[PDB]
């Protein structure tokens, strides 16, 4: 593709949706929670269930229909219900005698794209021999080699509720029509701190000017928001998502 | 609708006022504080009482009146540029010697820490509210307003919870955040930090300044002359000797300057 | 005052001062400590003895005398441009040899550590604070300036708290702030970082100046040819071998650059 | 060299390619892992096995063959940590943090290192403990002494063997590495939780206060990385350091030096 | 001094060296490390043996010799801490963090400063507990006062001697200091995580907002250095200071000044 002029005057569109999380929703009351978590006692009996894995989230948004191509410029985007974690009352465990519930904490992967096509992944395994189940997609054939980089392992983020975020990434070698952003925070009392602002946008063009260009005229937008893990009064503990919001503006760009 | 020139010349005003917090103030003795924080024996019976929940707190300023005389085709509005904002107080949770829990054997007493909220907004009507529930089995209590009608998918996102932040005292902060979806004249600002041991850092100056300008460079325009301004400030959990934990807010300064906008209608 | 030229050519000078913490000087040898925090057996009860409390650091510099002729309609102001400051002895936070508790069997003893206050500012006038209470039934001691009357408002916000940051060793830290509703002649800044276990980052260097211009090139104007520096550096809580904690202080270095500004009085 | 104009229109190339963790891999099923790490009895006893060593990863990258000489010079990087979501595993033999919790994540002391350069790396050793025995198969200081543990100016090498020269010896000489950009953090404490930010939005520049990046000797670019992400608990208690992969792109021009 | 033009064209000079640092070296196998820490019962028998306090590093370096006169003014500072990745030796005759783990890191209370200067550093002496012994061997504040604990003005002094000046007793005068820059941090707490940044990307401007460095009396530059970096714990729990070298690059131009 030659990237030629951008249109102006009808020659601007704006998408704006909410991306909910997909934790493993374990039963009809726990939409936004996994399964409790549960450790094997050996690498080679890993065998996480659906429900316990977190996946990342994608939608694809048709566009106004063009033929021209969609270029996406900037991004407004947010956790949604960030104070939903001041729960401390709902039958957590106790931090100590007479105390409140410990707040949800722990590990966390907050990650945001917009794409002119599917995020592109790479599979990274922590451990080869984790068994995962039906109804995921996942790195086949793994090798111990898969624990650190196996190149079999490309895949498209082109399902909702499928591909589990802990075996896979945005791969660098690829992803030229996508932004992408994560920040990984490890580690069990690692605490939460979520930002919230409508006066914040990012710019998705890149260092020649060029944004995002809708194949199809469909827009792709991938989110994970990992908050931490909620700890019940038992002490077992669930991972608890929230959704984002998206807001794109997108201008008609002239293409060759 | 169509913003045109700033009037220039009794054509600025500054609004300057202290929200103060509604932490639940489960007594005559205890404004600024939560009840102490009770823990549901099930997920299911979740039931928090009404002196337990922090709320949002709102103010709505009059301004001076504008457009006293018939005008044709244009209003002036006032349009909020610029924003001052202090936590007011910060230096009361020095404060270590007042029946708190020993950090250890002959300690001071536990400070103020844990979960934290710091959140204000300037608008020209009231902010935009959606609902997002921890446990949509949660029972809110008589006197707050409360995301209604929930179901599971309120867990993570009904798009049914929509709400104005119009009512002092009464929406509670872990039901309501700001609606990225709507807001377009508020301006919001807001950190959530949690857990149990999480330090409070407050910093006060009187130097700092925030625009409130959009990126067409227009600031919140106030519907009918009337300036909302929003507030929460959960410093933490006060720890009492017993371990009993309750919420400690602090009040919230606004100094808002604004100009004169005409509009065409 | 409206303002016009800053005058050129002895039309600049230099103040350059430290102040020392009054953290509450418990015996002959405790300069720079508090007494050791003792917590009341009820929340109504609380009555922190004085030496217990550190309290706000004031000192008013005289500057060279202006004005010796009578003048029409104008006089000189001395204009407040810049600061360098810096807190005074950090390294002595280093003696984990003495006097403490060890942090584990065999192990050093503790550092100071825990909720700390860094605050300084520079003005023309006394600093303007405004008191907010932790516990509105805390008795406060004699020889100490505290809010008075004080209402179940106060632990939020009483507009009656209305002081002058005007004696040394006076103004206890935990009753008071800058009010942020005054203070036009003055700049403040100051950090709470809260928590018992929080660690101090203290950074020393002599390349940083902070410009005391406000949003129209105006810094503190110094009424009478008097400049008031201000500060508080608690810098956490030294643990003695029994677990009892005190205070710990350190000095600040202020150098204040001014230059001469006609005024229309 | 004097450095003289870049070559302008045939004038680019890129280099793309990932760097594989070398943390020690004791057995087949444990690629990007150490061995357990066993603490020695006293200093003088101080024998670390060689599959309980992270070591540095280096690539030499061959670029197409140029030859006043033309050099390639390397203007620009793109990097990231290959994997980062993989530290969401805590199902898989770790320790439960309390009971019936979840296992331990990956956390504690961590080394993030990475270099673009026209030669090799230049090190310089600097021991903790200068008593101790390093294993065979790895390249060390040599002829330790005390001064080993503060600055032994003996101690210089080059990056020049993949899974050869440990992390806990050698660090970039300042003294020298003119023609190479390195950058690197160490995080230190048990406890340390891993911030790992992922973005292709993300370009670091290499050139100098002069404008001139790397020159590659030879047409040959050095590319060298540590990304220890810190320790895996198991269920025995026992630690593990845990690597991971990483990417670089760099884009090199054509610039006319006089040698 | 009045300050006149800069000299262009056999203008420029450049210092580079390494400070090794001091933390007391309580044996012939322990440079770098402080003896262990002993705890006093009361500050009126605080008597720190002298190999368990670090002291301040410097070095007076001679320039080439210049004689109006013309000075070397110090421009730019490339400075990095040496050997940081020693700190990942967690096998050595440490305390195990929990049944089968490894070594306790180095953590705890550091302190990392550096200067350049024109002429020594001038030091103000500030104690923790003005009842303090220091021992035979250092230089220490003299006629200490309970004053001595916030500030007492006759405790001034010049960093002009290695193995001298503990660092617990003395910081920068910034009553002084007009021609010296300095820059340190301290940061405390029992179990704080050393976080190293290297790089050789990274350039400290000296010049004030005059726009003159440090003009060095007598053709000598002066560079002072603490990095300790933590306490390094030993399996039997007792803790010792540990340090690393500083590595400094300075460029210095020749500048005409009057008297
Ligand atoms: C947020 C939440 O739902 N917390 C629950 C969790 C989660 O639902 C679960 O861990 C998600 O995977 O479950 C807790 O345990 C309950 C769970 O095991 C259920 C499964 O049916 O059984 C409950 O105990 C039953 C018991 O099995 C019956 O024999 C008995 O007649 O009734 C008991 C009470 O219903 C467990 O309590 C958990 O702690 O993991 C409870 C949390 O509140």
């Amino acid at each position: 593709v030659e990237v030629l002029e951008v249109k102006t005057g009808d020659s601007i569109t704006e998408v704006e949706c909410f991306l909910t999380p997909e934790m493993g929703d374990p039963d009809e009351h726990l939409r936004g929670f996994s399964k409790s978590i549960s450790i094997s006692d050996t690498f080679e009996s890993d065998s996480p269930n659906r429900d316990m894995l977190p996946c990342y989230s994608v939608a694809r948004i048709p566009l106004p229909n063009l033929n021209l191509m969609w270029e996406a410029v900037t991004l407004k985007t947010e956790v949604i219900g960030v104070t939903s974690l001041m729960n401390v009352h709902s039958n957590g465990q106790a931090t100590h005698d007479n105390g409140a519930g410990k707040p949800v904490q722990g590990t966390s992967f907050h990650f945001f794209s917009v794409g002119g096509e599917a995020l592109e992944l790479q599979g990274v395994l922590f451990n080869y021999r984790t068994k995962y189940p039906d109804g995921t997609i996942f790195p086949k054939n793994a090798t111990v080699q898969s624990q650190v980089m196996n190149t079999e392992h490309k895949a498209y983020l082109d399902k909702n509720k499928a591909y589990p975020v802990e075996c896979w990434v945005p791969d660098p070698t690829r992803n030229e029509n996508t932004r992408y952003f994560g920040t990984l925070t490890g580690g069990e009392n690692v605490p939460p701190v979520l930002h919230i602002t409508n006066t914040a946008t990012t710019v998705l063009l890149d260092e020649f000017g060029v944004g995002p260009l809708c194949k199809g005229d469909n827009l792709y937008l991938s989110a994970v928001d990992v908050c931490g893990m909620f700890t019940n009064r038992s002490g077992s503990q669930q991972w608890r998502g929230l959704s984002r919001y998206f807001k794109v503006q997108l201008r008609k760009r002239r293409v060759k």
